[PDB]
């Protein structure tokens, strides 16, 4: 279930940096880019639930790449 993984993965970094407390912990930039990103993968996710393991996989790495450089200093 790489779609459950992916959506759960990106609606956690989603809620991470929309939360009321790290809001503040994250810079809005990342914020931003991370919740857009998440946005991406979660409407594609609803999209291309027939998709391959491997494109779940590589949107994992995806969405990673988005929140990695936020995650960071979080």
């Amino acid at each position: 279930s790489a779609k459950n993984a992916l959506e759960s993965y990106a609606f956690n970094m989603k809620s991470a940096v929309e939360d009321e407390g790290l809001k503040g912990k994250i810079s809005e930039a990342d914020k931003k880019k991370v919740l857009d990103k998440c946005q991406e993968v979660i409407s594609w996710l609803d999209a291309n639930t027939l998709a391959e393991k491997d494109e779940f996989e590589h949107k994992r790495k995806e969405l990673e790449q988005v929140c990695n450089p936020i995650i960071s200093g979080l």
